[PDB]
């Protein structure tokens, strides 16, 4: 399986928001995630669309279709936006429920995070986020971890971390 992303829309101009959704493929029996994502502070600023504010350090994104069972979920954010850091997750906590629903997560979106553009994005683009380790994640996969609902951890060999694309200037 994978993880992968979509960018809603590529070419921004400063003041615009651009949102990154994540989603999960072919991940058999998807309990839950945790992500480090990097990004670049000169050009973005995660921004919370339902308050209408910047994040702070204990923001979660917002939420995708995966994960919304009612099987105790359970959310972490905890960020350091002064390195252009996201550290984030959300996990079923009662993988016994969950599994006698009999519906099985795979594919879909998990999160979706929005930027604010404030500055003017260089002509040869910049790459919109990466996933990579960092935080205190042991055994991550590019800056992921995914569970299944038996509470296996997925390892390397079990799915790739596609990065995300770029975005462009006006």
């Amino acid at each position: 399986g994978s993880v992968l992303t979509a960018i809603d829309n590529d070419k921004v101009a400063v003041g615009d928001k651009v949102t990154l959704t994540i989603n999960v493929d072919k991940i058999t029996n998807f309990s839950g995630y945790q992500f480090n994502i990097k990004y670049n502070t000169t050009y973005l600023q995660p921004w919370d669309t339902i308050a209408d504010e910047a994040y702070t350090d204990s923001t979660m994104p917002d939420y995708g279709t995966l994960l919304q069972g009612r099987f105790n979920a359970t959310d972490m954010s905890k960020h350091n936006l002064s390195q252009g850091v996201l550290n984030f997750g959300r996990l079923y906590m009662n993988l016994s429920a969950y599994r006698a629903s009999g519906k099985p997560e795979s594919t879909g979106a998990v999160a979706k995070v929005t930027f604010k553009v404030i500055k003017e994005i260089p002509a040869e683009g910049i790459k919109l986020a990466t996933f990579e380790n960092g935080s205190s994640m042991n055994n991550a996969v590019d800056g992921t971890m995914l569970f299944d609902w038996d509470g296996n951890m997925y390892s390397s060999s079990a799915y790739k971390v596609v990065q995300p694309g770029l975005i462009y200037p006006k």
